[PDB]
Order: C-alpha cells, then sequence, then structure tokens
C-alpha cells in the first residue's frame, strides 16, 4: 500500500518534475495531502487553474477560517489573509496601487543606480559572487524601501524577518509572531514619523489624518506596510534569483538579450512563465459545491492552484519548457495569479527583474554558475523556492 500523494513535490526551482506533466494529463484535478495532514484538490491544467482563480466562490479569505483544512499554518493574524480586501473596503485600493507602480519619477533610475552599484561592488570584490544574497535580494529590499518611503538603512532588519515570515509550516511558528509584532510597531512608528512623506507610507500617513479616512484603523495602516514590504521583497527577490538561474543556464539567450536589450521585457515575460518560485499551489477554500473537471469539489474543501501546472501546460503554451520570445499569448501566464487577487505589484515586479537583468548583462556579460547546478541548496518548507546561495563567476 502507498499513501496519498504528498505536496509539494520538490523544493528544486531549477527544473519541473516530470510528474507534473503526468499528473496534468491523467488527473488535472486530484486529491493530495498537505504538510499539515489535510487533504486538498491539486489543480494542474491551465483551463482548470484559471477556472478556480476566476471563481470567487473559491475563496482566499476563507482559507483563514478556524477548523479549515490547511495548506500550512498561518504566519500572520487571520485578518491579514484578506489584506487587499480590507484595503479595498477602507477605500485605499487606488492610492495603494498608485504608490507601488514603477512609474514614480526617478524610481526606475533608482533601480538602475542600485543594481549597478551592487554589481560594481561584486566586481571589485572578485568572483565568486552570490547573486541572491548580494544582488537580487538587496535590490528587492532597496526597491521596497524606496517604494514605501522608508529609510534604506531600515531595510535589512525588515528583510531578516522574511526567512521565517514566509515559511510553509505544518505548525504555527513562534518567531513569526515575535517578528510580526516588532515590524508592526516599526510601521506604526513610521506613520507617526514626520520625516516620512514620500512613497506608500508617506501617502498612508496623510490619508490617516484625512477626515475621509478617520474611521480606518491604525492597525490596518501599519499592516499594509508590513505586508506589502514582505510580500513584495520576497516575491521580487525570489523571482529574480530563479530567473537569473534560468538565464545563466541559457548562454544563447544570455547573449541575445545582451546584444538586443530591447528583447528583455519579452525575455522576462517568458522567465515569469517558466518560473518555479512559488513552492506551493495557491490555496482557496470552496464556499459551495463546484464542479471542476471530473470532480465535484465540496463546500469547505481546500483547493490548490499549481501555477507551474498552468504555465507548463502544452495545451496553452506549446513546447512549454522552451523559452520563446515570440509567443502569441506571452502575458497570459499565471505567474501573477488571475482574477480577484491578481498581483497589484505585477508592473513593479516586471520592472525590478527587467532592470536587474539589463544591468547584470551589461556589467557581467560572461556571467556563469561558479558551481555545478546540482550544488545549489534549495530552501525547504518555504512559500518560495530559492537557492540559499547563488555562486557565479564572469
Ligand atoms: C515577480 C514579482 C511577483 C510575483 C511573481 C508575484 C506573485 C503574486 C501572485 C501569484 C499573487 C496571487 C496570490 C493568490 O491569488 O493567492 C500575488 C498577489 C499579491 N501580491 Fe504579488 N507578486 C510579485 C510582486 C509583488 C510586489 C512587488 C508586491 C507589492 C509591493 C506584491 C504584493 C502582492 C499583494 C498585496 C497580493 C495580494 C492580492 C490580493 O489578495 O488581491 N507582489 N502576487
Ligand atoms: N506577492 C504575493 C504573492 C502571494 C501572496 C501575497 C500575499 C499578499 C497579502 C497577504 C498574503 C498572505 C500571508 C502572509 C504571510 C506572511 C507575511 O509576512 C505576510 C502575509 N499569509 N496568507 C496570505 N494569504 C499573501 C503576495
Amino acid at each position: 500500500a502507498t499513501v496519498l500523494l504528498e505536496v509539494p513535490f520538490s523544493a528544486r526551482g531549477d527544473r519541473i518534475p516530470d510528474a507534473v506533466a503526468e499528473l496534468r494529463t491523467r488527473e488535472p484535478i486530484r486529491k493530495v495531502r498537505t504538510i499539515t495532514g489535510a487533504e486538498a484538490w491539486l489543480v494542474s491544467s491551465y483551463a482548470l487553474c484559471t477556472q478556480v482563480l476566476e471563481d470567487r466562490r473559491f475563496s482566499m479569505k476563507e482559507t483563514a477560517a478556524a477548523g479549515a483544512p490547511r495548506l500550512n499554518a498561518l504566519t500572520v493574524p487571520p485578518e491579514v489573509v484578506n489584506n487587499m480586501g480590507n484595503i479595498a473596503d477602507a477605500g485605499l485600493r487606488k492610492a495603494v496601487m498608485k504608490a507601488i507602480t514603477p512609474k514614480a519619477p526617478g524610481l526606475e533610475q533608482f533601480l538602475r543606480d542600485t543594481a549597478n552599484s551592487l554589481l560594481d561592488n561584486l566586481i571589485t570584490e572578485g568572483a565568486p559572487a552570490d547573486l541572491r544574497n548580494d544582488f537580487a535580494d538587496p535590490l528587492a529590499t532597496a526597491l521596497h524601501c524606496k517604494v514605501l518611503g522608508i529609510p534604506q538603512e531600515d531595510g535589512p532588519k525588515l528583510f531578516r524577518s522574511l526567512s521565517i515570515a514566509f515559511m510553509s509550516s505544518a505548525d504555527p511558528i513562534p518567531a513569526a509572531k515575535i517578528n510580526w509584532d516588532r515590524d508592526i510597531e516599526y510601521m506604526a512608528g513610521i506613520l507617526e514619523n514626520p520625516n516620512i512623506t514620500t512613497g506608500l507610507m508617506g501617502e498612508l500617513s496623510r490619508l490617516r489624518k484625512d477626515p475621509a479616512y478617520s474611521h480606518v484603523s491604525d492597525e490596518l495602516f501599519a499592516t499594509i506596510g508590513v505586508t506589502f514590504f514582505g510580500a513584495g521583497v520576497i516575491s521580487t527577490g525570489s523571482f529574480l534569483t530563479t530567473a537569473l538561474i534560468s538565464l545563466i543556464q541559457r548562454p544563447q539567450l544570455r547573449n541575445l538579450l545582451h546584444e538586443k536589450p530591447e528583447l528583455i521585457p519579452a525575455g522576462v515575460e517568458e522567465l515569469l512563465r517558466i518560473n518555479l518560485s512559488f513552492a506551493d499551489g495557491l490555496p482557496r477554500l470552496a464556499t459551495a459545491d463546484i464542479q471542476v473537471g471530473d470532480v465535484l469539489v465540496r463546500k469547505g474543501e481546500l483547493v490548490l492552484v499549481l501555477l507551474e501546472g498552468a504555465n507548463f501546460d502544452p495545451e496553452h503554451f506549446p513546447n512549454p519548457g522552451s523559452i520563446e520570445l515570440d509567443r502569441p499569448n506571452p502575458t497570459s501566464h499565471l505567474a501573477f495569479g488571475r482574477g480577484q487577487h491578481f498581483c497589484p505589484g505585477s508592473a513593479l515586479g516586471r520592472r525590478h527583474a527587467q532592470i536587474g537583468i539589463e544591468a547584470l548583462l551589461k556589467k557581467m556579460p560572461g556571467v556563469d554558475l561558479a558551481v555545478p547546478i546540482d550544488q545549489l541548496v534549495w530552501r525547504t518548507r518555504f512559500q518560495r523556492r530559492i537557492p540559499e546561495r547563488l555562486p557565479v563567476l564572469w
């Protein structure tokens, strides 16, 4: 006898398991067991992934409900799960989204300056260089301090919460609450700080004293800061890191983008499509009985939307494992999700990766792994797949 298929399949972010395609073909929605011991429906075809994400009766918010089958333990107060919903209800959606666009004056130039400075330091220190800890993550951290309007020097301390904050754990994590409460107090202080007048926290600080928002809770304002910094930094840092691996593994693509940097946005869009940075499917709780393919999902059941299931589906992306810069449907991937909860930072995430890659290829046209690919150490039981270190030479 064998046990119910367990998720996740592999923490490796440099290859998709052959098992995913077998699953998609044979049973594109099927029962699995999560690390908590809960049962869930794993959805792995583009068609069924999109169906689930575009049907709000598959609820993000209700995944936080007491007694629900869980993908993993909450690392935040249950209300944070519905953060964007709470932002919307508070009338803050337009202002928040405006604050996190890459279109603010000097933002892209800041990204370029920061990336080039990071790379110059690596070149000065000499190979090997760690492109995660000393390039991608610092670039993400610097970007989000700028976007939030908080001091650059506060970034590192907020950043070191993230190795625990975005754990994918069977059980609650005591350190997560310690760091969360600390970071909330930091952000509360930021809102009271007269020096903070720019970025997301600068705008929230003003809206907080605007009579149109007098009954929005201080809790929510601080929570937006911590949530957006954390989610933004972990998502952009992790995506860029694993994108760089995919690029480095493709010298022909590396050279092409180096020679024709105008193709970098199309390249990044394909790197988004084949990205394995999300370690788990996106969780949703059914709030009704809903037919998904051959399965009638019952109210109260957990559904997991496997992004690489959708994004490597050959019925939507022919030759899915290949990076093709001239696809007819290039942005139709699910790297930023789909529907009600589509990533509000998608444009910023794109620009972070584009500018990071553009700068790297200019500074280090000969960039290559400095260790055999199998020697990368893949972080386990985490909401992202990332190598602990990414050693390169050039
Ligand atoms: C390459 C970078 C990024 C990737 C791949 C990414 C991916 C995603 C995905 C897949 C979702 C959907 C989650 C779900 O439906 O369960 C999402 C939502 C979200 N993202 Fe991102 N994201 C990125 C960058 C960012 C940035 C830069 C920010 C903020 C500064 C951000 C903030 C958020 C927030 C607040 C949500 C929740 C949306 C909602 O619930 O309505 N993300 N992201
Ligand atoms: N960019 C991106 C991608 C995926 C999710 C999010 C996002 C956006 C908003 C909330 C959440 C979220 C958390 C969470 C975990 C650790 C934290 O430090 C903050 C939040 N727990 N459960 C959910 N729902 C997640 C953002």
